[PDB]
């Protein structure tokens, strides 16, 4: 039962499930990354925010095949600053050419995300990075960057889980051939004890976590679940052995809530 992959509009391809690295210190980070790779993760996602790209870099040492994504933090937005930030990240990650680079937040009040996107466009044009995308962008922000550059992000990585399904934004992505990547895919773990999910889990002899990740997969979404537990890491990846049926998919669709968002709202975020 092979893992699936999602391909971008730019012709590049990304494993559909990856490891969300969080605020693990460098040293523990290397060992988590090494363990996850041993387990069969083919993709790792980190961010400058986390200050652990050195750890990820060391954990991926003999693993050039692993799809590597990182993100430019808010305080490095700007054309020249983003160029410098990308080159620093590539050094710390010990991968001269990264697979995906993302703007972490639009931060509209900063007024810098458009010039940041131009830097990413230049990084892609010059061959310094394979693919470029964004994170936490609303449709308006996507419109702005596409209008200014004519270059469409391959991915927008957004908070997405059964309580907050981002349906309207996904309709916009669809229209522009932008892939959706889900962060917080388990909604902090809250959904894992939901009865509706539990019933679907019993139905397939899988865990609630496995049901939820499979739901993201069946929606064509790239998913980066986070775990520090080797057992849960293994479990989260074991999701190519079953299929959620139409009834299941409808049942999860019904969980969407107007007040489901758990993280910052892009339009109002201040750090
Ligand atoms: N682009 C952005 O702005 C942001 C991106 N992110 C990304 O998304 C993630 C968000 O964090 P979080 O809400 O914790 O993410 P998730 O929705 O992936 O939930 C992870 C939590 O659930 C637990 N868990 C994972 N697998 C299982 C399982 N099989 N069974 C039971 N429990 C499980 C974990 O505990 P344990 O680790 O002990 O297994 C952890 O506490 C981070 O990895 C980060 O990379 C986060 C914030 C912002």
């Amino acid at each position: 039962e092979a893992q699936t992959v999602i391909s971008f509009h730019d012709g590049h391809t990304m494993p559909q499930i990856g490891l969300g690295v969080w605020e693990t210190p460098p040293d523990e980070t290397a060992e988590v990354v090494k363990e996850a790779v041993k387990l069969g993760y083919r993709s790792v996602d980190t961010a400058r925010l986390y200050k652990n790209e050195e750890g990820v870099g060391k954990g991926l040492e003999d693993h050039p095949e692993i799809f590597l994504t990182t993100k430019l933090w808010n305080d490095e937005q700007g054309y020249d600053s983003t160029l410098r930030a990308y080159e620093e990240s590539a050094r710390l990650l010990r991968r001269p050419v990264l697979d995906l680079y993302l703007i972490h937040w639009p931060m509209p009040a900063q007024g810098q995300y458009v010039e940041t996107w131009k830097a990413l466009v230049e990084l892609k044009k010059s061959g310094r990075v394979k693919s470029i995308g964004v994170s936490n962008f609303e449709s308006e922000h996507l419109e702005r960057i596409m209008d200014a550059t004519g270059v469409v992000p391959v991915v927008n990585q957004i908070e997405l889980h059964p309580d907050f399904q981002q349906r309207a934004l996904r309709e916009f992505h669809e229209k522009h051939n932008i892939r959706t990547e889900s962060w917080r895919p388990l909604g902090k773990g809250r959904v894992l004890s939901d009865e509706r999910i539990g019933k679907i889990a019993e139905k397939h002899s899988r865990t609630p976590a496995q049901v939820v990740i499979r739901w993201h997969l069946q929606n064509g979404l790239i998913v980066i679940p986070k775990s520090v537990n080797p057992k849960r890491l293994a479990e989260n990846l074991d999701v190519f052995g079953f299929v959620l049926d139409a009834d299941d998919m409808q049942a999860i669709e019904q969980m969407d809530r107007k007040d489901g968002r758990m993280g910052a709202d892009p339009n109002t975020a201040k750090f």
